[PDB]
Protein backbone atom coordinates (compact mmCIF):
# COMPACT_ATOMS: atom_id res chain seq x y z
CA UNK A 1 0.00 0.00 0.00
CA UNK A 2 0.85 3.27 -0.49
CA UNK A 3 0.05 4.21 3.00
CA UNK A 4 1.76 3.64 6.24
CA UNK A 5 -1.35 3.83 8.51
CA UNK A 6 -2.13 0.04 10.05
CA UNK A 7 -5.77 0.42 9.04
CA UNK A 8 -7.54 1.96 6.45
CA UNK A 9 -10.80 3.24 6.03
CA UNK A 10 -11.01 4.04 1.87
CA UNK A 11 -8.34 4.86 -0.59
CA UNK A 12 -5.05 6.68 0.18
CA UNK A 13 -4.52 9.60 -1.59
CA UNK A 14 -0.98 11.33 -2.04
CA UNK A 15 -0.03 14.31 -0.45
CA UNK A 16 3.59 14.56 -2.11
CA UNK A 17 3.82 18.13 -4.40
CA UNK A 18 0.34 18.56 -3.75
CA UNK A 19 -0.17 22.75 -2.49
CA UNK A 20 -2.53 23.49 0.30
CA UNK A 21 -5.27 26.16 -0.63
CA UNK A 22 -6.00 28.81 1.33
CA UNK A 23 -8.22 31.74 1.70
CA UNK A 24 -8.51 33.32 -1.48
CA UNK A 25 -8.80 30.68 -3.44
CA UNK A 26 -11.85 30.84 -5.40
CA UNK A 27 -14.28 27.91 -4.90
CA UNK A 28 -16.10 27.46 -8.55
CA UNK A 29 -19.29 25.85 -8.89
CA UNK A 30 -19.59 22.45 -11.54
CA UNK A 31 -15.74 22.65 -12.04
CA UNK A 32 -13.71 19.59 -11.15
CA UNK A 33 -10.51 21.39 -9.48
CA UNK A 34 -6.76 20.86 -9.64
CA UNK A 35 -5.42 18.59 -6.89
CA UNK A 36 -4.74 20.83 -3.75
CA UNK A 37 -5.06 20.20 0.13
CA UNK A 38 -8.04 22.10 1.54
CA UNK A 39 -7.62 24.10 4.71
CA UNK A 40 -11.11 24.55 5.79
CA UNK A 41 -13.28 25.61 8.77
CA UNK A 42 -16.12 23.77 10.25
CA UNK A 43 -18.56 23.20 13.20
CA UNK A 44 -20.68 20.25 14.18
CA UNK A 45 -23.10 19.42 17.18
CA UNK A 46 -21.86 16.13 18.74
CA UNK A 47 -24.10 13.86 21.08
CA UNK A 48 -22.73 11.74 23.72
CA UNK A 49 -24.24 9.04 25.59
CA UNK A 50 -22.77 7.95 29.15
CA UNK A 51 -24.04 4.75 30.33
CA UNK A 52 -25.88 5.16 33.32
CA UNK A 53 -24.55 8.57 33.62
CA UNK A 54 -26.16 10.59 31.25
CA UNK A 55 -26.31 12.64 27.81
CA UNK A 56 -24.32 15.35 26.34
CA UNK A 57 -24.65 17.66 23.14
CA UNK A 58 -21.53 19.46 22.80
CA UNK A 59 -20.97 22.22 20.08
CA UNK A 60 -17.76 22.03 18.33
CA UNK A 61 -15.58 24.60 15.97
CA UNK A 62 -12.27 23.94 14.41
CA UNK A 63 -10.81 23.10 11.25
CA UNK A 64 -9.55 20.21 8.36
CA UNK A 65 -7.01 19.44 6.47
CA UNK A 66 -8.40 17.50 3.26
CA UNK A 67 -6.26 16.20 0.33
CA UNK A 68 -8.03 15.46 -2.88
CA UNK A 69 -7.00 13.40 -6.39
CA UNK A 70 -7.02 14.44 -9.35
CA UNK A 71 -10.52 14.37 -10.86
CA UNK A 72 -10.43 11.01 -13.27
CA UNK A 73 -11.77 13.68 -15.78
CA UNK A 74 -12.49 17.38 -16.50
CA UNK A 75 -16.11 17.02 -17.30
CA UNK A 76 -18.40 17.30 -14.05
CA UNK A 77 -20.72 14.61 -15.15
CA UNK A 78 -17.71 12.21 -14.84
CA UNK A 79 -15.60 13.51 -12.57
CA UNK A 80 -14.67 11.71 -9.43
CA UNK A 81 -12.35 12.85 -6.84
CA UNK A 82 -10.72 10.92 -3.68
CA UNK A 83 -9.93 12.52 -0.57
CA UNK A 84 -8.14 11.76 2.72
CA UNK A 85 -8.39 13.53 5.47
CA UNK A 86 -5.30 14.73 6.74
CA UNK A 87 -5.10 16.32 9.83
CA UNK A 88 -8.24 18.31 12.11
CA UNK A 89 -8.77 19.90 15.42
CA UNK A 90 -12.02 20.46 16.52
CA UNK A 91 -13.23 22.46 20.04
CA UNK A 92 -16.07 22.19 22.18
CA UNK A 93 -16.46 22.73 25.72
CA UNK A 94 -19.47 21.13 28.23
CA UNK A 95 -19.74 21.56 31.78
CA UNK A 96 -20.01 17.93 32.45
CA UNK A 97 -17.17 16.84 30.18
CA UNK A 98 -14.92 19.90 30.37
CA UNK A 99 -12.78 20.78 27.20
CA UNK A 100 -13.13 18.44 24.22
CA UNK A 101 -10.46 18.43 21.46
CA UNK A 102 -10.88 16.09 18.76
CA UNK A 103 -8.55 14.95 16.41
CA UNK A 104 -7.14 12.25 14.30
CA UNK A 105 -6.15 9.12 15.19
CA UNK A 106 -2.65 8.59 13.60
CA UNK A 107 -2.83 4.73 13.42
CA UNK A 108 -5.67 5.12 10.37
CA UNK A 109 -6.12 6.78 7.04
CA UNK A 110 -9.35 8.84 7.27
CA UNK A 111 -10.46 8.60 3.78
CA UNK A 112 -13.37 9.48 1.37
CA UNK A 113 -14.67 10.07 -2.05
CA UNK A 114 -16.99 12.54 -4.05
CA UNK A 115 -19.14 10.82 -7.28
CA UNK A 116 -22.13 10.68 -8.59
CA UNK A 117 -24.95 9.02 -6.78
CA UNK A 118 -26.73 5.79 -7.71
CA UNK A 119 -30.05 7.68 -5.81
CA UNK A 120 -30.26 11.18 -7.46
CA UNK A 121 -33.67 11.63 -6.44
CA UNK A 122 -33.58 13.50 -3.46
CA UNK A 123 -34.22 17.37 -4.52
CA UNK A 124 -30.24 17.93 -4.97
CA UNK A 125 -29.41 19.90 -8.18
CA UNK A 126 -29.60 18.62 -11.19
CA UNK A 127 -25.90 17.01 -11.64
CA UNK A 128 -24.82 17.64 -8.29
CA UNK A 129 -22.77 14.81 -6.18
CA UNK A 130 -22.20 13.18 -3.45
CA UNK A 131 -19.26 13.07 -0.84
CA UNK A 132 -18.62 10.83 2.01
CA UNK A 133 -15.63 10.33 4.55
CA UNK A 134 -14.83 7.87 7.14
CA UNK A 135 -12.97 9.08 9.49
CA UNK A 136 -10.62 7.74 12.33
CA UNK A 137 -10.79 9.94 15.25
CA UNK A 138 -9.15 10.78 18.92
CA UNK A 139 -11.76 12.87 21.73
CA UNK A 140 -9.34 14.20 24.14
CA UNK A 141 -11.89 14.43 27.39
CA UNK A 142 -8.82 16.27 30.22
CA UNK A 143 -11.86 16.91 32.83
CA UNK A 144 -12.91 12.94 32.64
CA UNK A 145 -8.76 12.01 32.82
CA UNK A 146 -9.65 10.20 29.16
CA UNK A 147 -8.85 10.06 25.60
CA UNK A 148 -11.28 8.03 23.68
CA UNK A 149 -11.28 6.26 19.76
CA UNK A 150 -13.34 4.81 17.49
CA UNK A 151 -12.87 1.59 16.00
CA UNK A 152 -15.98 1.50 13.82
CA UNK A 153 -15.10 4.78 11.29
CA UNK A 154 -17.55 7.54 11.36
CA UNK A 155 -19.25 7.96 8.04
CA UNK A 156 -19.49 11.92 7.86
CA UNK A 157 -21.49 12.72 4.57
CA UNK A 158 -22.24 16.17 2.33
CA UNK A 159 -25.19 15.71 0.05
CA UNK A 160 -26.15 17.86 -2.95
CA UNK A 161 -22.52 18.59 -3.88
CA UNK A 162 -22.62 21.36 -6.15
CA UNK A 163 -18.79 22.65 -5.76
CA UNK A 164 -15.54 20.85 -4.55
CA UNK A 165 -15.01 21.53 -2.04
CA UNK A 166 -18.41 21.87 -0.69
CA UNK A 167 -17.43 24.97 1.27
CA UNK A 168 -20.57 26.27 3.30
CA UNK A 169 -22.55 22.83 3.19
CA UNK A 170 -24.03 21.01 5.77
CA UNK A 171 -23.47 17.64 6.38
CA UNK A 172 -24.57 14.64 8.89
CA UNK A 173 -22.45 11.52 10.72
CA UNK A 174 -24.41 8.37 10.01
CA UNK A 175 -25.26 6.71 12.38
CA UNK A 176 -27.58 4.38 13.74
CA UNK A 177 -28.65 4.74 17.19
CA UNK A 178 -24.64 4.85 18.62
CA UNK A 179 -21.47 4.39 17.71
CA UNK A 180 -18.61 3.18 20.60
CA UNK A 181 -16.17 4.98 21.92
CA UNK A 182 -13.42 3.19 23.61
CA UNK A 183 -10.64 3.99 25.98
CA UNK A 184 -7.76 4.77 24.31
CA UNK A 185 -6.13 2.42 26.95
CA UNK A 186 -8.35 -0.26 27.09
CA UNK A 187 -9.79 0.12 23.45
CA UNK A 188 -10.50 -4.08 23.75
CA UNK A 189 -12.71 -3.16 26.83
CA UNK A 190 -16.42 -2.06 27.08
CA UNK A 191 -16.82 0.97 25.19
CA UNK A 192 -17.11 4.33 27.60
CA UNK A 193 -19.59 6.15 25.65
CA UNK A 194 -21.11 6.09 22.94
CA UNK A 195 -21.40 8.90 20.15
CA UNK A 196 -25.46 9.08 19.38
CA UNK A 197 -25.71 11.55 16.69
CA UNK A 198 -23.51 14.29 15.07
CA UNK A 199 -24.19 17.35 12.61
CA UNK A 200 -21.84 19.42 10.98
CA UNK A 201 -21.50 22.19 8.75
CA UNK A 202 -18.48 23.27 6.52
CA UNK A 203 -17.24 26.33 6.42
CA UNK A 204 -14.71 28.12 3.63
CA UNK A 205 -11.06 27.93 2.97
CA UNK A 206 -8.77 29.53 6.15
CA UNK A 207 -5.63 31.14 6.19
CA UNK A 208 -2.72 29.44 8.42
CA UNK A 209 -2.95 31.95 10.95
CA UNK A 210 -6.86 30.75 12.05
CA UNK A 211 -5.44 27.21 12.46
CA UNK B 1 -5.22 -6.05 21.14
CA UNK B 2 -5.86 -9.96 21.79
CA UNK B 3 -7.07 -10.23 18.44
CA UNK B 4 -4.26 -10.93 15.90
CA UNK B 5 -6.31 -9.39 12.83
CA UNK B 6 -4.99 -6.51 11.11
CA UNK B 7 -8.75 -4.64 11.24
CA UNK B 8 -10.81 -4.39 14.48
CA UNK B 9 -14.68 -3.25 13.98
CA UNK B 10 -14.81 -4.01 17.75
CA UNK B 11 -14.80 -5.55 20.89
CA UNK B 12 -12.97 -9.42 20.66
CA UNK B 13 -14.55 -12.25 22.73
CA UNK B 14 -13.29 -15.21 23.96
CA UNK B 15 -14.54 -18.45 21.66
CA UNK B 16 -11.92 -21.13 23.18
CA UNK B 17 -13.98 -23.37 25.52
CA UNK B 18 -17.35 -21.62 24.54
CA UNK B 19 -19.50 -24.39 22.96
CA UNK B 20 -21.65 -24.31 20.04
CA UNK B 21 -25.51 -24.57 20.04
CA UNK B 22 -27.38 -26.06 17.47
CA UNK B 23 -30.97 -26.80 16.73
CA UNK B 24 -33.12 -28.03 19.54
CA UNK B 25 -31.33 -25.53 21.93
CA UNK B 26 -35.02 -23.35 23.20
CA UNK B 27 -34.62 -19.76 22.30
CA UNK B 28 -36.79 -18.38 25.60
CA UNK B 29 -37.65 -14.72 25.63
CA UNK B 30 -36.33 -11.98 27.79
CA UNK B 31 -33.74 -14.53 29.06
CA UNK B 32 -29.88 -13.85 28.84
CA UNK B 33 -28.27 -17.17 28.04
CA UNK B 34 -24.70 -18.74 28.75
CA UNK B 35 -21.73 -18.01 26.60
CA UNK B 36 -21.93 -19.76 23.06
CA UNK B 37 -21.54 -19.66 19.66
CA UNK B 38 -24.93 -19.32 18.02
CA UNK B 39 -25.06 -21.74 14.28
CA UNK B 40 -28.18 -19.58 12.42
CA UNK B 41 -29.45 -19.36 9.38
CA UNK B 42 -30.16 -16.26 7.39
CA UNK B 43 -30.76 -14.91 4.00
CA UNK B 44 -30.57 -11.38 2.84
CA UNK B 45 -31.34 -9.08 -0.15
CA UNK B 46 -28.56 -7.12 -1.36
CA UNK B 47 -28.00 -4.49 -4.11
CA UNK B 48 -24.64 -4.01 -5.87
CA UNK B 49 -24.09 -1.02 -8.33
CA UNK B 50 -21.33 -1.48 -11.14
CA UNK B 51 -20.43 2.04 -12.15
CA UNK B 52 -21.31 2.82 -16.04
CA UNK B 53 -22.91 -1.04 -16.15
CA UNK B 54 -26.40 -1.66 -14.10
CA UNK B 55 -27.15 -2.09 -10.81
CA UNK B 56 -28.41 -5.73 -9.59
CA UNK B 57 -30.43 -6.91 -6.62
CA UNK B 58 -29.50 -10.58 -5.60
CA UNK B 59 -31.18 -12.37 -3.13
CA UNK B 60 -28.69 -14.60 -0.47
CA UNK B 61 -29.29 -17.42 1.50
CA UNK B 62 -27.02 -19.58 4.04
CA UNK B 63 -26.03 -19.28 8.11
CA UNK B 64 -23.64 -17.71 10.52
CA UNK B 65 -21.16 -18.55 13.72
CA UNK B 66 -21.33 -15.71 16.03
CA UNK B 67 -20.38 -16.02 19.41
CA UNK B 68 -21.18 -14.75 22.75
CA UNK B 69 -19.48 -13.26 25.66
CA UNK B 70 -21.05 -14.18 29.02
CA UNK B 71 -23.90 -11.83 29.88
CA UNK B 72 -23.00 -8.61 31.91
CA UNK B 73 -25.98 -9.73 33.91
CA UNK B 74 -28.37 -12.50 34.43
CA UNK B 75 -31.47 -10.07 35.03
CA UNK B 76 -32.72 -9.16 31.41
CA UNK B 77 -33.16 -5.04 32.01
CA UNK B 78 -29.35 -4.69 33.10
CA UNK B 79 -28.27 -7.84 30.60
CA UNK B 80 -25.50 -6.68 27.74
CA UNK B 81 -23.67 -9.30 25.60
CA UNK B 82 -20.70 -8.68 23.24
CA UNK B 83 -20.80 -10.81 20.09
CA UNK B 84 -17.77 -11.90 17.35
CA UNK B 85 -18.85 -13.06 13.73
CA UNK B 86 -16.62 -15.87 13.15
CA UNK B 87 -17.79 -17.77 10.05
CA UNK B 88 -20.43 -16.95 7.76
CA UNK B 89 -21.21 -18.14 4.05
CA UNK B 90 -24.34 -16.95 2.24
CA UNK B 91 -25.10 -17.53 -1.87
CA UNK B 92 -26.70 -15.92 -3.67
CA UNK B 93 -26.91 -16.15 -8.01
CA UNK B 94 -27.50 -13.46 -10.89
CA UNK B 95 -27.07 -13.47 -14.40
CA UNK B 96 -25.27 -10.77 -14.83
CA UNK B 97 -23.30 -11.08 -11.60
CA UNK B 98 -22.94 -14.79 -11.69
CA UNK B 99 -23.09 -17.02 -8.17
CA UNK B 100 -21.94 -14.74 -5.66
CA UNK B 101 -20.31 -16.10 -2.40
CA UNK B 102 -20.29 -14.08 0.90
CA UNK B 103 -17.85 -15.18 3.89
CA UNK B 104 -15.74 -12.78 6.71
CA UNK B 105 -12.39 -11.31 5.39
CA UNK B 106 -9.89 -13.29 7.46
CA UNK B 107 -8.00 -9.73 7.86
CA UNK B 108 -10.78 -7.82 10.26
CA UNK B 109 -12.84 -9.08 13.19
CA UNK B 110 -16.31 -8.46 12.61
CA UNK B 111 -17.43 -7.62 16.40
CA UNK B 112 -21.40 -6.81 17.62
CA UNK B 113 -23.00 -5.79 20.79
CA UNK B 114 -26.70 -6.03 22.13
CA UNK B 115 -27.80 -3.55 24.82
CA UNK B 116 -30.77 -1.53 25.84
CA UNK B 117 -30.91 1.42 23.29
CA UNK B 118 -30.75 5.07 24.14
CA UNK B 119 -33.57 5.82 21.97
CA UNK B 120 -36.20 3.24 22.40
CA UNK B 121 -38.50 3.36 19.42
CA UNK B 122 -42.59 3.25 20.29
CA UNK B 123 -42.61 -0.17 19.26
CA UNK B 124 -39.77 -1.30 20.73
CA UNK B 125 -41.12 -0.82 24.75
CA UNK B 126 -38.86 -0.05 27.80
CA UNK B 127 -37.49 -3.81 27.43
CA UNK B 128 -36.29 -4.74 24.36
CA UNK B 129 -32.61 -4.27 23.08
CA UNK B 130 -31.12 -3.44 20.43
CA UNK B 131 -28.39 -5.80 18.11
CA UNK B 132 -25.69 -4.58 15.99
CA UNK B 133 -22.84 -5.90 13.96
CA UNK B 134 -19.87 -4.50 12.03
CA UNK B 135 -19.20 -6.81 9.36
CA UNK B 136 -15.85 -7.20 7.37
CA UNK B 137 -16.67 -9.53 4.34
CA UNK B 138 -15.30 -11.07 0.69
CA UNK B 139 -17.47 -11.10 -2.39
CA UNK B 140 -16.74 -13.87 -4.42
CA UNK B 141 -18.02 -13.26 -7.65
CA UNK B 142 -16.51 -16.08 -10.05
CA UNK B 143 -18.05 -14.75 -12.98
CA UNK B 144 -16.27 -12.05 -13.32
CA UNK B 145 -12.69 -13.15 -12.16
CA UNK B 146 -13.00 -11.27 -9.10
CA UNK B 147 -13.37 -11.28 -5.01
CA UNK B 148 -14.24 -7.59 -3.47
CA UNK B 149 -13.53 -6.35 -0.27
CA UNK B 150 -15.23 -3.76 2.30
CA UNK B 151 -13.04 -1.17 3.72
CA UNK B 152 -15.69 0.50 5.70
CA UNK B 153 -17.71 -2.17 8.11
CA UNK B 154 -21.33 -2.80 6.93
CA UNK B 155 -23.15 -2.30 9.53
CA UNK B 156 -26.25 -4.48 10.33
CA UNK B 157 -28.70 -4.13 12.90
CA UNK B 158 -31.57 -5.16 14.29
CA UNK B 159 -33.93 -3.57 16.72
CA UNK B 160 -36.71 -4.86 19.15
CA UNK B 161 -34.67 -7.34 20.53
CA UNK B 162 -36.57 -9.50 23.02
CA UNK B 163 -34.54 -13.11 22.66
CA UNK B 164 -30.87 -13.52 22.77
CA UNK B 165 -30.02 -14.46 19.90
CA UNK B 166 -32.46 -12.95 17.86
CA UNK B 167 -34.14 -15.78 16.14
CA UNK B 168 -36.11 -15.07 13.49
CA UNK B 169 -35.98 -11.14 13.51
CA UNK B 170 -35.27 -8.66 10.69
CA UNK B 171 -32.49 -6.50 10.31
CA UNK B 172 -31.02 -3.87 8.36
CA UNK B 173 -27.72 -2.80 6.78
CA UNK B 174 -26.82 0.80 7.35
CA UNK B 175 -25.72 1.59 3.98
CA UNK B 176 -25.77 5.45 2.84
CA UNK B 177 -25.85 5.31 -0.53
CA UNK B 178 -23.24 3.32 -1.58
CA UNK B 179 -20.88 1.28 0.22
CA UNK B 180 -17.53 0.78 -1.73
CA UNK B 181 -16.36 -2.73 -2.34
CA UNK B 182 -12.74 -3.14 -3.29
CA UNK B 183 -10.87 -5.83 -5.54
CA UNK B 184 -8.96 -7.84 -3.14
CA UNK B 185 -6.05 -7.95 -5.82
CA UNK B 186 -5.97 -4.03 -6.14
CA UNK B 187 -7.59 -2.74 -2.41
CA UNK B 188 -6.10 0.56 -2.94
CA UNK B 189 -7.68 1.08 -6.27
CA UNK B 190 -11.15 2.63 -7.57
CA UNK B 191 -14.12 0.68 -6.23
CA UNK B 192 -15.07 -1.76 -8.48
CA UNK B 193 -18.72 -1.81 -7.11
CA UNK B 194 -20.92 -0.71 -4.44
CA UNK B 195 -23.24 -2.38 -2.05
CA UNK B 196 -25.74 0.40 -1.96
CA UNK B 197 -28.45 -1.33 -0.07
CA UNK B 198 -28.67 -4.64 1.91
CA UNK B 199 -31.75 -6.64 4.01
CA UNK B 200 -31.46 -9.43 5.99
CA UNK B 201 -33.44 -11.80 8.28
CA UNK B 202 -32.44 -14.27 11.19
CA UNK B 203 -33.36 -17.65 10.91
CA UNK B 204 -33.52 -19.93 13.84
CA UNK B 205 -30.66 -22.75 15.12
CA UNK B 206 -29.37 -25.01 12.68
CA UNK B 207 -27.81 -28.52 12.80
CA UNK B 208 -24.48 -29.07 12.68
CA UNK B 209 -24.76 -30.92 8.89
CA UNK B 210 -26.77 -27.98 7.71
CA UNK B 211 -23.40 -25.87 6.99
C1 LIG C 1 -15.55 13.14 15.12
C2 LIG C 1 -16.01 14.31 14.33
C3 LIG C 1 -15.34 14.38 12.99
C4 LIG C 1 -15.73 15.55 12.13
C5 LIG C 1 -14.68 15.83 11.09
C6 LIG C 1 -15.18 16.46 9.82
C7 LIG C 1 -15.17 15.48 8.66
C8 LIG C 1 -14.75 16.15 7.38
C9 LIG C 1 -15.87 16.96 6.78
C10 LIG C 1 -16.69 16.21 5.76
C11 LIG C 1 -15.88 15.80 4.56
C12 LIG C 1 -15.08 16.96 4.02
C13 LIG C 1 -15.11 17.01 2.54
C14 LIG C 1 -14.26 18.07 1.92
C15 LIG C 1 -13.79 17.59 0.58
C16 LIG C 1 -12.96 18.55 -0.21
O1 LIG C 1 -11.98 19.08 0.48
O2 LIG C 1 -13.19 18.83 -1.36
C1 LIG D 1 -22.66 -8.59 2.79
C2 LIG D 1 -22.61 -8.82 4.26
C3 LIG D 1 -23.57 -9.89 4.71
C4 LIG D 1 -23.53 -10.08 6.21
C5 LIG D 1 -24.78 -10.70 6.78
C6 LIG D 1 -24.91 -10.46 8.26
C7 LIG D 1 -24.68 -11.68 9.13
C8 LIG D 1 -25.59 -11.72 10.34
C9 LIG D 1 -25.13 -10.82 11.48
C10 LIG D 1 -26.23 -9.95 12.09
C11 LIG D 1 -26.14 -9.93 13.59
C12 LIG D 1 -26.16 -11.31 14.23
C13 LIG D 1 -26.79 -11.30 15.58
C14 LIG D 1 -26.79 -12.64 16.27
C15 LIG D 1 -26.52 -12.44 17.75
C16 LIG D 1 -26.58 -13.66 18.60
O1 LIG D 1 -25.95 -14.70 18.09
O2 LIG D 1 -27.10 -13.68 19.68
Amino acid sequence: SMSTKSVLFGRPVQTEGVPNVYAGAPVVPWTPPEPGIDNLGINSIDTFAVPGVGEYTVAFDGWVRVVRSPSTSGEWADAEVYTNLIEMKMVGECEELGKITVTLNPDCLSAGQIRTPFDPYAGEGPSAKACRMAVGAIFDMPKLGLKLMNREPIILTIDDVRSIPPAGAPGKGQIYRMMPLLDVNDPDGQPVAYLTSLRFNMGGYLKPDQM
